[PDB]
């Protein structure tokens, strides 16, 4: 057991092939399956796992009653093998958490889980199962993190946190840890911009993040930083907006440096992802411009360095007749592909129930996972499949 370098370049991919589909809500119609959100994936040197947040209720149980949009003391971070349903008997407990990130050194699992009150929350760092350090809130306004896999290189692990208003200017910080101990941190000066729920991946020894602007941007913030936490910050250059809500593409002018919004798209967003491809970028986005429906991945030529509108490839993995949700990025290590680049992958969450389906008293989601390959692959629509409403809704 050795630290994983993860200093290799990210692979160039011409398509994404489906990897897993957990069918959790379908199974949860009769089986014992957690009500969950945001099923993100992280990979160790021997295995990939689906992490998720749950409040301890099971599908078709009265405790799934969704009631209010708060943050709960009941909410926890758990994990299952990639492709498994988030069920009661396979789930492995990682952390108390209503916001979380997790990744793997190469030696041990690292899990960061945030709990506590909105005005004085704190993060507990779990390393190999154990509380090893704490990060306190520095702005006392809902301390929160990625909701997807963090990044470990050369025995050091990095993640991004936000403290401040969700619809106004906030504070954004990069953290560096070693064996679960925070060894450095850096605040990202980003006036006018809004960083929230970043999807990060390693790329040639640097960390590259595609995030969500919940304030004034229908384009996605971009954050890149090195092992000293020296950074550059801005927005995805491409003249294609990839947040939700947004406007149609022809009604949009891109920007590498500033948030572009208005037209009724402000004060919301969705977690999403992108992958730098030399000068171009693979970027995911919902098919619908106003709601979380459908999903597609766009290869935007030169879209990482200029405001290009040239889409050279588009693959739909979920049609606009089906509910999508969050998306996030992760990478497969080389101790397992025997390649010399890092394979880019993404997971897709598919939300069922409230708010879009109001005859159900609950909200949960299932997932599909895709990885990039050398050749082009066709798309299809791998929808959630659960038939709603459920029995508890009667
Ligand atoms: C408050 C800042 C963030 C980013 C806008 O806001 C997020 C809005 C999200 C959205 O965009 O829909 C929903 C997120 N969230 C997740 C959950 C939940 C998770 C597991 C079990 C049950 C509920 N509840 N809310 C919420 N992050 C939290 C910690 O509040
Ligand atoms: C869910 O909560 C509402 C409001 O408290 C209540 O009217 C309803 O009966 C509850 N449903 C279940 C299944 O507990
Ligand atoms: C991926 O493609 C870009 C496009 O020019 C190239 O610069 C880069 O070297 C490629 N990376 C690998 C690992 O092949
Ligand atoms: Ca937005």
């Amino acid at each position: 057991p050795e630290f994983l370098n993860n200093t290799e370049p990210l692979c160039n991919v011409s398509g994404f092939a489906i990897v897993s589909k957990d069918n959790g809500i379908r199974i949860g119609s009769r089986g014992h399956v957690f009500v969950i959100r945001e099923p993100f994936v992280a990979c160790g040197p021997t295995e990939c796992r689906t992490f998720f947040l749950t409040q301890g209720a099971l599908l078709n149980d009265k405790h799934s009653n969704n009631t209010v949009k708060d943050r709960s003391p009941y909410r926890a971070l758990m994990s299952v093998p990639l492709g498994s349903s988030p069920n009661a008997y396979q789930a492995k407990f990682e952390s108390v958490a209503w916001s979380a990130t997790a990744c793997h050194d190469g030696k041990k699992w690292l899990a960061v889980g945030i709990s506590g009150a909105d005005d004085d929350a704190y993060a507990v760092i779990h390393y190999g199962g154990m509380p090893t350090d704490v990060v306190r809130s520095w702005r006392k306004q809902i301390l929160r993190t990625q909701e997807s896999s963090c990044v470990c290189m050369n025995g050091n692990c990095y993640w991004v946190m936000t403290d401040g208003p969700a619809n106004s200017q906030a504070s954004y910080k990069i953290f560096k840890s070693h064996e679960g101990m925070v060894t450095n941190e850096r605040e990202v000066s980003f006036q006018g911009g809004h960083i929230e729920e970043c999807s990060c991946y390693p790329n040639l020894g640097k960390v590259e993040c595609v995030c969500r602007d919940n304030w004034n941007g229908m384009n996605r913030p971009i954050l890149i930083f090195d092992e000293d936490l020296d950074y550059e910050v801005g927005y995805l250059c491409a003249g294609i907006p990839t947040d939700t809500p947004r406007v149609q593409d022809s009604s949009f002018t891109g920007s590498c440096t500033n948030a572009v919004g208005g037209s009724g798209t402000n004060n919301y967003g969705v977690k999403g992802f992108g992958f730098r491809q030399g000068n171009s970028v693979w970027a995911g986005r919902t098919v619908s411009i106003s709601s979380r429906s459908g999903f597609e991945i766009l290869l935007i030529e030169d879209g990482w360095i200029r405001t290009s509108k040239t889409i050279v490839k588009k693959v739909e993995v979920l049609n606009n007749k089906n509910w999508s949700g969050y998306s996030g990025a992760f990478t497969i290590p080389i101790t397992m592909t025997s390649k010399q680049c890092l394979v880019p992958c993404f997971w897709l969450e598919m939300i069922r129930g409230k708010p879009e389906e109001r005859t159900s008293i609950w909200t949960s989601s299932s997932s599909t996972v895709f990885c990039g390959v050398s050749s082009e692959v066709p798309g299809w629509s791998w929808d959630d499949g659960a038939i709603l409403p459920f029995d508890i809704d009667k």
